[PDB]
């Protein structure tokens, strides 16, 4: 499933920074009960940067085992070297994931033609649906609508997570792709706007702690009930902003701990513990959302 | 060693995309003959992003072997996970490198406290000198002067490669650190200005192809002869700009090939071959510098 | 009238840079026949910068006389000194204009509180409806949604022309103002998106040469027929971009000459004649729109 | 005359918002005693935006009268319409000013060809020396080095106030102009760096309140004594930053009042009185500089 509220799920850790199976179970149960459409496993919010390929595959496989067929799982699979992306994708072929979320190469700043060759090569070598991921503020490069148009002609490139926050991208892309290509926001604060312009859903950080409200917001949006959706969005807006008051996923992991969804808020370096001022901002946002 | 013209050396490849030992030897001999001060091996221009850690280590070790003590070698050792950076650095402990060039984590956008903890942990697990490297256009992170001050207190953090192109940073950093902390430019087009303000050298892309001119420019600067240095700078300014007409190191590899310094201009995806227009542009820049 | 397609009309000039009454008549007749909602007289596109207060008032009065009750006229009235804005507004009180379009002070970069006092003072001293105008790329300051919310409580501050091109502003403002407050795009390339998010119309440059299509696009948008509107917008998109290929209103005046709507494309310094390359780009855009 | 520390002098006002002659005399005497090189009258810091042209001229003429030949006076003379700039400049022909400071047109965002034609027309209608002034954060326009080169060929265009804060511009401009073209900083916080790179002085906000320190800093720079100059710079760096904690000249007027240099800190809307927090911040900066 590639529409609606999709959670960019945390990778909960114990105090030593190893994956906490019990906490992950609790989250997956929460998303199944709360109507989340799908789970993105080991994306950005899942600390893809700091897990190696083996830990990464283990978390995706644990997620699939715990989901037990009840919710679809999408794996984070991007890399900044095309061979590495291909490699990582092969590990998931026939795993039971429904698709991959693959970020533009970071740090090396490829050209548009380089992005086109990168994602074309990845798609060629799997039968899994690929969702492109554009987030220039993190990567240093910006996959432009013209190149998305080119890539959308590849049979298994099926959509994009557009995290620029630049809402003009929705209809720039839409006009260049077919009606079945999925447009997903990657920017929780602008996501409702993104859906109102023609987007199909959101791959969300806020959904980690407000799963039911996110799922209902996205359904109302899909039905065209934007005024109703916006009431929900206004209650969630402080979270949409304050989950980034310190680097993601520092705030959202602390929030999940505060709600009791995970045992510890531990992260791996270079992520560091939430500051006291951040705890206060985040808990105020949680209370605005009605969650505490 | 950590002053003057330091080349950010290309990792020359064969047509298959693997290191070309004959080409590497030819470059290293060229830098020895030309008066280059040091070699940074497998930094950004060396394709750090697309070599695996074994491949990376092999290139460093080969470079050291071929240098044969004639020219000091600094290894690129950054990572966006602190554990990974510590592992990569440990590969080189007792190798013969003189220090490490370690980039701010990319993609995961840590806080300044995160950057402090990351670089301090790395510095604690080695005796090698550490050069911090700040290049926010690539990483999504900006290591601010205040934080560089805090880190400069760690015994083996000894300098910074400042690749913002923002020349105010020179004296902002200089006032927070001791007189022996080295300030190196990471932006060829502003590097002579950077030295004019107090910087000690440059880790240079241009020096791949204008090694003697860059070493002479930097000597003239260190001696206070800025007008004479500027004449050299003006001859090189089109290369300083046009070696980034397509993503680095696409242009500089082509230029190396055109000058007969390497056998092929092959790179790894997502870097792609230079365009025809790019070739013309770089060729004009080489003609301007008097190299072709 | 403060909804639909509102034209930011050129001030047509003869070869000496004086207002050409015959050309202005022709434009006004064109807008009446083409279903334009209202005319903004001596706004940015009308060369407010280069007319003095007397020429400015004369053009607004000539526009009103030529309109002859058939189309509403809004006057550009902004200034960067609050006393000057008040002064200029008084000249129009009881002129027959329906409202004023008042830009944030330019060059002096006032605070939000300064913007609040500026526009509050202007509104206090007239009974005319005021439409606020935010265009940071020109002024150096950005009237933020919180301040718009404060100002919208003033009885005669009735709407905003939002020219940031940042579409998140639509619902940030909407949630802070009453349902009768008018939200108007000032960015033709994003205007349809702006209306789809809840905006009420556009104060448009493109409407100078595509009045009928703009009027129909905005009506379809108001009715919620966004797919139908978007077909029109895609035919107009090259104009929406290429009317800014050189500084506005250089392209649109040349376009109006090419269509025969005005006798000359003359402007006042520091605007200079369209380049040959600009003529070619603009005429290609006109042909894409079906206008030539 | 056009080197060293040039003060961008405040236009001190009474409580009604009109020029305070006693205050103006007190400032001018202060600059004479302090070793300030020249006075820019009714530039940006002098509230050019909120004085009418008669008021502006009166302030210039009063300043000249009070200077009584003891200190040279440069008039602010910019406008965003070329005709208006020519008129304002003509008011001062034979006045006794030594030159004019003329800003790039603001708001109307002319092209580089437009900027060339605007400044060349102005220079053609006077015998007075013209200092170009580039401050894109205020104007929406950036006068690039190439264009400054073209303009430097006009006999009476003799320098530039470069207020981008982008220090690469120093040597970019210097290489395109003759040795007698004057380069002045318009950014106090980077001005010592700007002089280190080859600039000839600063048109300074800080010099309103630290005139002797700024003149001594600039003398030390001209002589090549940068380390000694930097000590002065470090003492002043909090003022250089915090005189813009609220929009200029809000902080610097308050500071002048607090030091007893002017009778009131009144400004004209849309500038508003300093906030309490701003007062505390500026006061701390004055204490750091040793002035309070
Ligand atoms: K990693
Ligand atoms: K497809
Ligand atoms: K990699
Ligand atoms: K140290
Ligand atoms: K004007
Ligand atoms: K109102
Ligand atoms: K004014
Ligand atoms: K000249």
């Amino acid at each position: 499933m590639f529409t609606g509220s999709i959670v960019a799920i945390v990778t909960p850790m114990d105090e030593k920074g190893n994956v906490c199976r019990a906490s992950l179970k609790k989250l997956i149960d929460y998303h199944v009960a709360s109507g989340t459409s799908a789970i993105v496993s080991v994306g950005t919010t899942g600390e893809f940067a700091t897990l190696n390929h083996d830990e990464h595959a283990d978390v995706v496989m644990m997620t699939l085992d715990l989901a037990d067929g009840r919710i679809p799982v999408i794996a984070g699979t991007g890399a900044n070297a095309t061979a590495e992306a291909i490699s990582l994708t092969q590990r998931f072929n026939d795993s039971g994931i429904v698709g991959c979320l693959t970020v533009t190469p970071y740090y090396n700043r490829p050209s548009q033609e380089g992005l086109y060759q990168h994602f074309k090569a990845i798609a060629e070598h799997t039968d899994l649906p690929q969702i492109l991921y554009n987030v220039p503020s993190r990567t240093g490069c910006d996959l432009l609508p013209e190149t998305v148009g080119r890539l959308a002609k590849v049979k298994n490139i099926i959509g994009i997570k557009e995290a620029t926050g630049n809402l003009t991208r929705v209809n720039q892309i839409k006009e260049l792709v077919s009606d079945d290509f999925v447009l997903l926001s990657g920017d929780d604060a602008s996501a409702l706007d993104f859906m109102q312009l023609g987007g199909h859903g959101v791959i969300s950080v806020t959904a980690n702690v407000a799963a039911r409200d996110m799922a209902q917001m996205c359904k109302l949006a899909a039905e065209g009930h934007f005024a109703e959706a916006r009431v929900i969005n206004q209650r969630l807006m402080p979270l949409h902003n304050k989950l980034f008051v310190e680097p993601n996923p520092i705030p959202v992991k602390w929030a999940c701990k505060e709600l009791g969804l995970v045992a510890t808020d531990t992260l791996r370096l270079p992520m560091t513990p939430i500051t006291d001022s951040g705890r206060e901002t985040v808990r105020a946002a949680l209370k605005h959302a009605g969650l505490l």
